[PDB]
C-alpha cells in the first residue's frame, strides 16, 4: 500500500507541470507543504509565474478556492477578510484554502497581525465566536527585501520554504514557452489524481508516526552547531529546526518511505537562508554535508587513515631487507646529480619510508611523501626539497642529502643520520580489515541506488552525489594494489 | 479589483462571480508612478504602451484645425461590423498560428541583447508570452498562416517603461530590424 | 476555567484603537480590558499613546 502511493503522487505533479517549464521546484514543493499543511514563500521580479501557481495547486484537490489579493501601502483589514454588518466573510481567507498575497512588504499594522494567529491556531477572531480556517496553503511573493529592523521579520521568520525563481535561461525551453497553447485557466487535473477531504484529514496524523533514525539525527545536530561557529551563517531559530522535521517526514511519505532518509536533507538549502547574501552559504555548508557525512564519506576516510597507518608500521619493521639504492650518473656536472628509479616506480605522490625514527618538527613520523615533479628538480638543478610529514601538512622543508652509498640521508636538529627506503610489492590482517570497509561501502552505495527515485529531489543534487561516493571508492582501491 | 478582470476575466460579487464581456482596455495619464509603489503591477502586465504626441506636420494641421467631422455620429458602415459569433471565432485560431525556426532566433537574440546592456529595461517572461498573442494577430488579419518577422516593428511600444529607455528600445530594434532580420548584417 | 488570549506585534505605526478596540462607547469585545492574560510582542516601537 505505501509503495503505491509515491506512483499516485507523480501523476499529480506532472499534471501540474504542464504549462509553467523550468518551474518544478517551484510547483513540487508547494505540493508538498499544502499536504502537510505547511507554508511558502517566493521572491523575484514580478513576472516569472508567481501567481498561477497559487490558482494551480487548487486544481488537485476537490474543495478549494483561490484568494489573488495585492497588498497596498493603504489596505485596510475590511477589505481582505470581507466588511462586516458579523463579518461577510464569502470568499474570502477564513472560508478559503490557497490563498495568494503579492507584495505583503508593505500592508497595514493590522493586516500583520491577524495573520498571525492564522497560522499557529488556524482560527480568527471574526467578532465575538472564533471559527476554524481551513487553510491548506499559504503562499506569498513579492520582489525586494524589508529592513533588518522592522516588524515585518516576525512573518519571514515562520515561513518554512524560502523558494528562489528567476527568469528563464535555457533557449530549448523557451521554444515551447514562447508559444503555449495551455490555458491558464481549465482543468487539466484529471478527476482520478484528486484527493478528497477525508484523505487530506487522515494524512495529517501519519505524517508525524515516521520514526527518526540515530544516523538522521547526527547531522541536523551537526549542521546546527556549524552555522553557530560561522559569524557570516544566519541564525537559525528554534521553531525552524521543528518545522522543517515536517517536510522531511512529508517527503518520504510520499516516495514509499516509513523513516527519515538522510537524502531529504537536500530541502533545507531554501529554508535557512534570508537574503541574497546568505545564499550562497547555505548551499555551501550543505554540499559539504551531503558529500561527507550523508552516506559516510568522510566517516570511511577517517577509518581508512588507520588502516594505511597500521600496513606502513609493519612494512617499517622490516625495511631492512629492501633498501633503495639510487643510479650514478655524475658525468660533467658542478654537482652529483642523482635520478629515481625507472619503470619500478611511476606514481607522482609516492611514499618513502625509513628505519630508525626521529624527531622532525617537534614531533614523531614514520613515512615521508614526496612529489615526483619535484624530486627531479632538486636531483638535477640543486637547491632544497620541501616535503610534508605523515601525509598530512603543508611541504616543510626537511635537511636531506646525498649519501656515499647511493641512499638518502635525513638530517634533523641533532645531526642524526636515517636511510630511506621504498616499500615492496599484503598481509592478512590488513586484507581481513580493509574488507570490512570496503562492504561498508558498498552497503552506502546501495541505500542512494533505491531512493534516487524521490519526486522531491532536484536533478542537479545527484550529479554531486555520485561523483563524491565513487571518489570514495577510487581511493579504497588503490591501498590494495 | 481590477487584476482579478484581467488574467480570469471575472468579477465577485457578493456570492457568485460572473464573467466580463471585455474586449478592449485602454487608459491614459500625463505622469509616471513611483518606483516602488502598487501601481507598478498593472502597467508590468499592460502589453502595448502607446506614446502619443502633439501634431508637428503642417499639412495635416490644415484640415485638423478646421474639421467639420462629428465625433459623436457612426462613420462605420453597418457591413463592416463584425458579430457576437466572429469574435468567440477569432479568438482560437489565434493560438493555431505557427512559429517558424527562422523567427524565433530573432526573439532570443533581442532578449539576451537587452540583458547585457545595464541601461536596458528589464523584461518579465509575461510580456515575452503576451507579445506573442500581438503579432500572431497582426498576420492573421493581413492573409498570412505564421509569424512574419517583418511583425517584429510592434515590439517598439511593449518594453520600454519611461522616457529615459524609450530611445534605447526603439533604437535596438531599428538596429535588428536592419541588421538580423531579413540577414541584412548577416 | 475563564481566561482569554491576546496575541498581539507593536508596530511603528500602530494606533491605539486596533489594540483595545475601535470606537462606535468602545467595542473592546476580546481584547485587553476584558481578558486575562495578554501578549505583546515587539513592545520598543509601539506609538506613544500606547504606551501611555
Ligand atoms: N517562466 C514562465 N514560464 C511559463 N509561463 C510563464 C512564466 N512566467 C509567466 N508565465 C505566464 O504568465 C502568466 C501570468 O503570470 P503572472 O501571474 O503575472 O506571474 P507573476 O505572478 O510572477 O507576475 C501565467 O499564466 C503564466 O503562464
Amino acid at each position: 500500500h505505501p509503495h503505491l502511493l509515491a506512483e499516485r503522487i507523480s501523476r499529480l505533479s506532472s499534471s501540474l507541470e504542464k504549462g509553467l517549464y523550468e518551474r518544478s521546484h517551484a510547483i513540487r514543493l508547494c505540493l508538498l507543504a499544502a499536504l502537510s499543511g505547511e507554508s511558502v514563500f517566493l521572491l523575484g521580479p514580478p513576472g516569472i509565474a508567481k501567481s498561477l501557481i497559487a490558482r494551480r495547486l487548487k486544481f488537485a484537490f476537490q474543495n478549494a478556492r483561490a484568494f489573488e489579493y495585492l497588498m497596498t501601502r493603504f489596505s485596510t483589514p475590511e477589505e481582505v477578510f470581507g466588511p462586516l454588518s458579523e463579518r461577510l466573510t464569502s470568499g474570502y481567507l477564513p472560508e478559503a484554502e490557497i490563498v495568494f498575497l503579492d507584495e505583503i512588504w508593505k500592508a497595514g499594522p493590522a493586516i500583520l497581525n491577524t495573520l498571525l494567529t492564522a497560522i499557529n491556531e488556524r482560527q480568527f477572531r471574526n467578532g465575538a465566536h472564533v471559527e476554524k480556517i481551513p487553510m491548506r496553503l499559504l503562499v506569498a511573493a513579492s520582489n525586494e527585501l524589508p529592513e533588518a529592523d522592522s516588524s515585518l521579520e516576525a512573518l519571514y521568520d515562520r515561513m518554512l520554504i524560502r523558494l528562489w525563481l528567476d527568469k528563464v535561461q535555457d533557449k530549448a525551453n523557451f521554444r515551447s514557452m514562447l508559444t503555449s497553447q495551455q490555458d491558464e485557466n481549465d482543468n487539466p487535473v484529471p478527476d482520478a489524481l484528486q484527493v478528497t477531504d477525508e484523505e487530506y484529514e487522515r494524512w495529517q496524523k501519519e505524517i508525524g508516526e515516521i520514526t527518526l533514525p540515530d544516523h538522521v539525527f547526527e547531522l541536523i545536530f551537526m549542521l546546527r552547531q556549524q552555522l553557530d561557529k560561522l559569524p557570516d551563517a544566519p541564525y537559525v531559530s528554534d521553531r525552524r529546526w521543528k518545522k522543517a522535521i515536517r517536510l522531511l517526514q512529508a517527503s518520504a511519505f510520499f516516495s514509499g518511505r516509513s523513516a527519515v532518509a538522510p537524502v531529504d536533507l537536500i530541502l533545507l538549502k531554501d529554508c535557512l537562508w534570508y537574503d541574497a547574501q546568505s545564499l550562497n552559504l547555505i548551499q555551501q555548508q550543505i554540499d559539504v554535508l551531503m558529500t561527507g557525512h550523508a552516506w559516510q564519506q568522510q566517516g570511511m576516510l577517517t577509518r581508512l587513515g588507520a588502516i594505511v597507518q597500521r600496513h606502513l608500521q609493519l612494512q617499517q619493521q622490516q625495511s631492512d631487507k629492501t633498501a633503495l639504492t639510487v643510479i650514478r650518473l655524475g658525468g660533467i656536472f658542478s654537482r652529483r646529480q642523482q635520478y629515481q628509479l625507472p619503470v619500478n616506480v611511476t606514481a607522482s605522490t609516492l611514499t618513502l619510508l625509513l628505519q630508525k625514527p626521529l624527531k622532525l618538527h617537534d614531533m614523531e613520523v614514520v613515512h615521508i611523501s614526496f612529489e615526483r615533479s619535484a624530486l627531479e628538480q632538486w636531483l638535477s638543478k640543486g637547491g632544497e626539497i620541501r616535503g610534508k610529514l605523515n601525509g598530512i601538512g603543508f611541504a616543510q622543508k626537511l635537511n636531506l642529502e646525498v649519501d656515499s652509498a647511493q641512499h638518502l640521508v635525513v638530517r634533523d636538529v641533532s645531526l642524526q643520520g636515517s636511510t630511506l627506503a621504498l616499500p615492496g610489492s599484503l598481509p592478512g590482517e590488513i586484507k581481513q580489515q580493509l574488507e570490512e570497509l570496503e562492504s561498508d561501502w558498498r552497503k552506502q552505495h546501495a541505500l542512494f541506488s533505491e531512493q534516487q527515485k524521490c519526486l522531491f529531489i532536484p536533478g542537479d543534487w545527484l550529479g554531486r552525489i555520485e561523483a563524491s561516493l565513487q571518489d570514495v571508492g577510487a581511493q579504497i582501491r588503490q591501498a590494495q594494489q
